DNA sequence: AGGGTCCTAGGACCCT
DNA sequence: AGGGTCCTAGGACCCT
């Protein structure tokens, strides 16, 4: 019952993407810019400052120097995302997307594979490639050290792959469920790799500085879990698991406290195509008029063009503002789904009626 | 782009099952009773007035003699039905459940192979088995006329290995679509079987009386169309589609409207093994205490029994209060996946704990 | 921002 | 009653 998973964590994708397409930018601190926001730098502009999310305004005051680039479309990172997941399906077809530059491999079948075929003498002759955690010791004999270096092995194959094939640099993370390779992915940050020998679990998971950090405990359930004193991840290991049941519910209590303590017996799930397609258009007050029109026909304008070349076909569609967001969705009718635009802004314009700020249109249900 | 459908429709089900059991029910009036309601009743119970869900008192007044028998517990129905469903499937596999004693079969394929395997002399040999609806007259060059009659002869077929096979009795109509399949199915009520002809599909759905009777349109829908001054199938279908549209919605909207019209471009679908498996339990007020625990106990009792039996295991289950009804759910931990009720009764308590005159437990989200 | 994922609790519909 | 179906609109989570 033992796994060997790998989390892969591309550093900066936006920026290395950008990066790729005018290699002048390279050298330079560089800003992907997504409104006034900073959504994503290269390393020399996070040395100056430049954090996640930062105002173009404070990017430019700790670092005046930024040669900022427009990230409002996405086609060329979800492009390179996918690229990306498949390179990685090509080890082992079991690939889990979390957003456009993470991932997730099963590795276990495979690392298995690796070790029927190798022979005795090599067992003490495997090396662990990049870091391990804590410099904790390897031992050649627990068949769990054994079967995570291999699963370095492969995560180093990936990482050079991906380089080679697609000129991306990245990190990856080696252990024995999604919870722990995801936080160990990031120990050494910029384009290494790192392995989780189970005997630093717990100086992994108390490395950490509030249950905040456990993904999978976002802004609501943290501050509920801050509502009862529970801050550090000791904290929540040893809370009450019944005050917690009866606070959060039966579901998020045990995933939450069981994530506490290292363990998450969740699988891998493999993601293949989405299952779904959106756009977003946000403006200053830009919509109050048949413009909405004018977009929407704009936001669909590009969707209809990617949902089509997808292939599978949507069976629903749906509208939404902002002005908390509101949604109103309708199945597509049959004679929509095969010129479209015509019979579709009008679905969605009566959707617009029933109910300005944001506006996005998300072609869902694909079959 | 031709479609033979058939509806297949069962004679009062639960009676004809009761019936089966102890044939002695035969012959004398009888009623199947779910708390103060017949549900069903034999076509003798039905000639001296005993109607659809009617009070075990009312009832006993327009038939004092009535034999009444219990039927809450589905499961011999459950497993009949499904036989009856599996029978039909033998006969081509695309088989919609509608309820427990209704089927929709789509025999589009396998009409034209047995087309195509006829010959040509035979072609002006084709009779029809059963009513023709409206006493239409037969054109045997209408390649339309000619299909829905081997459609005929295919649903006398499964009827006749219904009452073979199983001892039960029903009708069937066959039809283009599964809207006029299911309103011509029950033209001739008793133990029989009526074919429509497209030249008829206006007198059947103008026979009605009501947009009440259009299948798809329920009480909302109804109320809110008999609030436009829409009451007729013909004024559905004279009505303003624009109106329509903004009071009801784009999905209500064209659908109803077409429903009006008989058109029902809907397939058939598979019903496979079922979505999901729950069992009901209402009391007189008899629950506001820890009996809750000893019903729930009882209710999911035999649910493990039968969410086992079947194979694939739910993922998630629910627990249901009548005081509209209220739900609250949450997925089964893996480890309970596979002694139960032990830790399940409590997962459904707690459940209970977050929330008396109905009760009833849901598994569901099944693979 | 711009983009995803899956769940949940209520609601409509079908049948008896 | 006792039992099903599928949808929807909001909400939580992940990433940038």
């Amino acid at each position: 019952s033992s796994r060997v998973i790998v989390h892969v964590d591309l550093d900066c994708f936006y920026a290395q993407v950008e990066m790729i397409s005018n290699p002048e930018l390279k050298d330079k601190p560089l800003g992907v810019q997504q409104k006034y926001l900073v959504v994503t730098c290269n390393y020399e502009a996070r040395k100056l400052g430049v954090k996640k999310l930062m105002n173009v305004r404070d990017a430019k005051e700790k670092c005046p120097q930024l040669v900022l680039v427009n990230g409002e479309d996405l086609t060329r990172y979800r492009e390179m995302s996918y690229k990306v997941t498949e390179l990685l399906e090509e080890f082992s077809p079991v690939v889990e997307r979390l957003g456009f530059d993470e991932n997730f491999v099963d590795l276990t079948e495979m690392v298995e594979k690796r070790l029927q075929q190798l022979q005795s003498d090599e067992l003490s002759a495997v090396t662990v490639s990049g870091h391990v955690y804590n410099n904790q010791s390897i031992n050649l004999l627990d068949v769990l050290h054994i079967r995570l270096l291999v699963g370095s092995q492969i995560a180093a194959e990936m990482r050079e792959a991906m380089y080679n094939q697609l000129g991306l640099t990245g990190c990856a993370g080696v252990a024995s469920n999604k919870l722990l390779a995801k936080l160990v992915s990031g120990v050494f940050k910029p384009n290494q790799q790192t392995v989780l020998l189970p005997e630093s679990c717990q100086h992994l998971i108390h490395s950490l500085n509030h249950i905040k950090e456990i993904p999978g405990i976002g802004y609501k359930t943290a501050k509920c879990l801050e509502a009862l004193g529970i801050n550090s991840v000791r904290d929540l290991q040893t809370f009450s698991p019944k005050i917690l049941e009866k606070e959060l519910g039966i579901s998020v209590a045990q995933r939450i406290q069981k994530l506490s303590f290292g363990e998450d017996n969740s699988p891998v799930i493999l993601s293949g195509p989405p299952q779904s397609f959106s756009e977003e258009d946000s403006f200053k007050k830009c919509s109050s008029e048949v413009e909405a029109k004018n977009k929407i026909e704009e936001l669909l304008a590009s969707l209809l063009n990617r949902v089509c070349q997808d292939g599978r076909k949507p069976h629903t569609v749906r509208l939404i503002i902002r002005r908390g967001r509101e949604s109103r969705q309708c199945p597509i009718p049959s004679h929509v789904i095969q010129d479209v635009m015509t019979p579709m802004v009008d679905i969605l314009m009566k959707l617009f009626r029933n109910m300005l700020t944001l506006l996005s249109v998300c072609f869902c249900n694909l079959k």
